[PDB]
């Protein structure tokens, strides 16, 4: 029932966050995920924020900054900072740390507004930046609230005098830029909304059987129920199979299922889902699509 | 003779930037690298850059943002970007763009440079270990010190211009460019590439070995980390072992310009200082 973990809404975009700390099967996960959504007869975009791309990598197809169709129903994109700088510019150092983040947010305020897809599904950095993506709305959100208020002070103490001595501003003109300003935070606001909105916005956490990835995601899952993203599903990738016969696997699983254990008490209160690993690496179209039905079960 | 990648010059901090794609083991290789050099006299700093910081369950001890002793010749660092945004200060248009600031994306890699000038001046440490956010973030990191440079100077004369501490903005960019120096001189700064034997880890830090180009980071050293070892002998560890031979392959060729060496996959998780030595030992011989 791990599929049930994903709502759709008629005419409103579903957003999913795949996250998880280095290495543990984000991108992995994202497009077979992906994958599915669209053999299900959604009309899905993957889109990986994690500014050293693989979503490329892993479908093995080149993918670039504006949206590149997959197959029937899947589009694909991959972040790129330079041309995101372009389109900002255009709407009203692209090398600079943050940026990668801010683009991703943009990409994110894109889709909400015009609710061209039925599921938008984030591949997202390793935890720690992509904490710092899901909480740069609030901030972006104070921000912009601030330099208007100044803003508006400012105009105020300059127009005061306008009845006592020559006042040659526009008023016009100015008020236009304090609505323009306001639009925008709306809208920067509006998605804050969403994403913490457990019926369009949720959150898979990918985790590993190991204490390191474990113990990431604890810390991370808390962060994430504090800025009320709603993460609901965690998932165990790279889970040894029983077929393990030589003695050098039996100590390996033995620790796996031990960690298994302290997954399950650990995240209790959420659906855990396994994903075994594979005998070759996880790669290329009919690879992902096979670990997508064994986790969601048939396309419908 | 990996070992012999590490050049030191007595009084001089030497730098190691330890990278490559998430999970590969670079916090593990860190912490392994640290320990040998601590054992081996050298007074070792290791320093975690990612956000999500994992040197403490590494080392499994509790790492605050000031150097935590280890053992004999060990700190350990694990960035607090607040507590680097104080300390900053301490050096309301402004309170709560720092308050922000503190908070927002970036400001992970501006602290991390912030360690990099503490050391680079203070000679206090033989080795400083930067135990690197996954490949993306931690090139942002390593192109930093341009874009710090040009932003100073463009504040520099947007300061003058307006009129109604030059000579303070001044030095701090002079030291800004001393760092560039720095990371760029071979004889001081070397970047070390953790990868494993799958392909989306070796195209991932082909890749990023040829931005490290652009920005003249020596990297001459390249860490295969969880090999699986030849004993396992199941079938599906075959099938395993056998793809992982030909990543091998594909590793000594595309990184040719480069020495190689391999660290076996454990059969328990690579974690306290007693494994972390193993594996130190095992990648470059008994200290000294
Ligand atoms: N279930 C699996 N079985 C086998 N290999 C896997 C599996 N899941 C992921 N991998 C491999 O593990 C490595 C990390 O997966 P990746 O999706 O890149 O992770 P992340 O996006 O979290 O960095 C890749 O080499 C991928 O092929
Ligand atoms: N050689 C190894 N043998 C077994 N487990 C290992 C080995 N190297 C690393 N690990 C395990 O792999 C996972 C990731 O290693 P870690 O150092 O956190 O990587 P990164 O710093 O690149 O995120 C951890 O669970 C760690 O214990
Ligand atoms: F997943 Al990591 F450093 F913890 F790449
Ligand atoms: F190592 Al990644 F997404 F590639 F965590
Ligand atoms: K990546
Ligand atoms: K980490
Ligand atoms: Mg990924
Ligand atoms: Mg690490
Ligand atoms: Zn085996």
């Amino acid at each position: 029932a791990f599929k049930d973990l994903f709502k759709f809404n008629k005419g409103k975009t579903t957003f999913v966050f795949i996250g998880g700390k280095g290495g543990v099967g984000k991108t992995t996960i994202s497009a077979a995920t992906a994958l599915w959504m669209a053999r299900s007869g959604k009309k899905t975009l993957v889109i990986s924020t994690d500014p050293a791309h693989s979503l490329s990598d892993s479908l093995e197809r080149e993918i670039g900054h504006t949206p590149t169709k997959i197959t029937e129903n899947l589009y694909a994109v991959e972040i790129d900072p330079e041309v995101a700088m372009e389109e900002y510019q255009a709407k009203l150092a692209s090398m600079s740390p943050g940026i990668d983040e801010a683009a991703a947010f943009d990409q994110f305020l894109r889709y909400m507004t015009t609710d061209e897809y039925d599921i938008v599904i984030f591949d997202t950095a390793p935890t720690g930046h992509t904490l710092r993506l899901l909480s740069f709305p609030e901030i972006m959100d104070s921000w912009v609230g601030k330099m208007i208020k100044i803003r508006r002070q400012i105009g105020s103490m300059a127009k005061a005098f306008k009845n006592i001595l020559p006042f040659m501003g526009d008023e016009e003109e100015e008020d236009r830029a304090l609505q323009d300003m306001e639009a925008t935070k709306k809208q920067i606001n509006a998605a804050r909304e969403v994403m913490s909105d457990p019926e369009r916005t949720s959150f898979k956490m990918v985790v590993i059987p190991e204490e390191m990835s474990i113990y990431e995601s604890e810390r991370a899952m808390k962060a994430l129920e504090k800025y009320s993203i709603h993460a609901d599903g965690v998932i165990v990738n790279q889970v040894l199979p029983e077929e393990s016969d030589c003695e050098f696997c039996n100590a390996r699983r033995k620790l796996q299922q031990e960690r298994l254990k302290q997954i399950r008490e650990k995240f209790s209160d959420k659906v855990v889902a396994e994903v075994p690993l594979l005998k070759k690496e996880a790669k290329g179209i009919e690879t992902l699509e096979k670990i997508a039905e064994q986790l969601y079960g048939e396309p419908e």
